[PDB]
DNA sequence: TCGGCTTCGCGCA
DNA sequence: TGCGCGAAGCCGAT
């Protein structure tokens, strides 16, 4: 559907249908952000054709009061700032509060709109609503992949084992979906309160906030600024200050050495096709470029892969047969500890380390990457049974990580519990065959005392 | 029917 | 710290 700078297999069709004489709808989830944004740039190709107007839609949902304030005030924030630029543009923004199966069908029948438009997701819930939008709307129906550099239908048509043999087919694709982004046309036709969105909801998750022993709040806001704006800047530092060492450094969590950029590329306010244009273009460590593209382009869509094609990727049985018939014979194993839900988020554990690891997630709302790893496998060592430590950590992650309820923490939650993308290792109780994780072993790779002492 | 697996632990310069 | 090896199951190039 037109476009010079339009590569159309970022875009497929979910329904067929007329047409309409309205404006091009875009609704926007997941990548909220006005620049970069190939979902943004075909809702734009698509209203030049028609010589109608572009304009884009947020809905609200009740979800947010299954999170915390930390990802709310993150989120709400930049949408302010991206209805200034949308506004810019001459685009409206209408922000609509409810189901999105019910408000996105009457927003199109009411405002007499003539195609929709929407970016991809993997998990669950955006199906559901896809489904019940199609059953409500008579005008044809868009799908663009604005979040991976390939389009997730595009790299791999199955589930993916291991990254060794995801990673030549995404290489392979490169030279083809990397290219850079056509700048934004505003428009020729112009034709809720978010302050009020922000009030409501805050006041709404007030009593469920992380308090200490003084009734003060653990989280800290000042650690990551919200914005597109404010992305661009991260990524700007990245590559200036950190991306020399991030190959030598990034698995020590005493030293910021990371690009800090998931919250931004959670919530869509940075294209990660953009920064992997930047870093390509740096003229940085071969070594450390390598090891940080592996991470944004492997590893962020095989998370996608996984999610897109594997519809239980939060439940025990994503994981492989031959993890989950080791998990189940030491099912019966005596645990050295056993912890509950509310002892885990406490950090109330024996392990100073763990505990370290969570008062990081309480009170900056980022916890070290590395340290994710041991975090979680020892949720898997300490607990009852191998589904309730898959429950517990993603319990954990969603509610207190700045960009949990992603495809990248049911990745990484499977990676550490049931060994998705990973290979067996060294038989272990409790545990079996999945990778063991010890605090000795991070005592020789970095200082475990800098990192307790930091997060009392 | 082999070769190599993100990110492992461990012994040794 | 940096390096080589161990312990493990399996995809995929043939
Ligand atoms: C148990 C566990 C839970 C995690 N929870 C989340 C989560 O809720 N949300 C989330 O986005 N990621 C999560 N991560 C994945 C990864 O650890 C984070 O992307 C990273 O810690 C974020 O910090 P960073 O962007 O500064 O890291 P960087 O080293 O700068 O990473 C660069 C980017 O690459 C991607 N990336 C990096 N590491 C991974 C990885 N292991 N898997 C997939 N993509 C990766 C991310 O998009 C990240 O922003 C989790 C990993 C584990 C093991």
């Amino acid at each position: 559907p037109r476009g010079s700078h339009m590569n159309p297999k970022r875009i497929r069709a979910l329904k067929s249908g007329k047409q309409g004489d309205g404006p091009v709808v875009y609704w926007m989830s997941r990548d909220q952000r006005a620049e970069d944004n190939w979902a943004l740039l075909f809702s734009r190709a698509i209203a030049k054709e028609a010589n109608v107007p572009v304009v884009v839609v947020f809905c609200l949902t009740d979800e947010f009061l299954e999170a915390g304030i930390r990802q709310y005030e993150f989120m709400l924030k930049g949408l302010q700032e991206l209805e200034v630029s949308l506004s810019r543009k001459k685009i409206p923004s209408f922000f609509l509060r409810g189901d999105p199966g019910e408000k996105i069908s009457r927003f199109v029948k009411d405002y007499n709109a003539g195609t929709l438009v929407t970016d991809f997701s993997p998990l669950r819930i955006k199906n559901q609503w896809i489904e019940k939008v199609i059953s409500g709307i008579s005008i044809p129906f868009f799908e663009v992949d604005a979040h991976n550099v390939v389009p997730c239908w595009e790299a791999s048509q199955k589930h993916e084992y291991a990254a060794h043999t995801f990673r030549p087919k995404l290489y392979a694709l490169l030279p083809e979906f990397l290219e850079e982004f056509p700048e934004l046309e505003p428009n020729s036709v112009t034709p809720e309160t978010l302050s009020d969105v922000l009030e409501t909801g805050v006041k709404a998750l007030l009593p469920e906030r992380a308090l200490l022993k003084n009734k003060d709040p653990l989280f800290e806001p000042w650690h990551f600024e919200p914005g597109e704006k404010a992305a661009k800047k991260v990524m700007e530092s990245f590559i200036a200050d950190r991306l020399d060492s991030y190959g030598a450094l990034r698995n020590d969590p005493t030293k910021n050495m990371l690009s800090n950029l998931s919250p931004y590329l959670h919530f869509g306010q940075i294209s990660s096709q953009r920064v992997v244009l930047e870093v390509e273009k740096a003229e940085s460590n071969p070594g450390s470029k390598k090891a940080f593209l592996d991470e944004i382009l492997i590893w962020k869509e095989i998370s996608d892969n996984f999610c897109y094609y594997n519809p239980g990727y939060d439940g025990f049985e994503s994981f492989p047969s031959w993890a989950k018939e080791s998990l189940n014979a030491h099912r019966n194993d005596v645990r050295s500890h056993i912890y509950t839900l509310e002892e885990f988020e406490a950090g109330k554990t024996h392990d100073p380390l763990w505990n370290a690891s969570q008062m990081e997630l309480l009170s900056t709302g980022k916890m070290h990457g590395y340290t994710r790893m041991y975090w979680a496998k020892k949720i898997l060592e300490w607990s009852e049974s191998p589904e309730k430590a898959l429950e517990i950590a993603i319990c954990l992650n969603d509610r207190y990580e700045l960009d949990g309820r992603d495809p990248n923490g049911y990745a990484g939650i499977a990676w550490s519990i049931g060994g998705v993308h990973d290979r067996a290792w060294g038989e272990r109780e409790v545990t079996g065959k999945i990778r063991y994780m010890s605090y000795e072993g991070c005592k020789r790779k970095f200082d475990v005392k800098l990192y307790i002492e930091k997060y009392s």
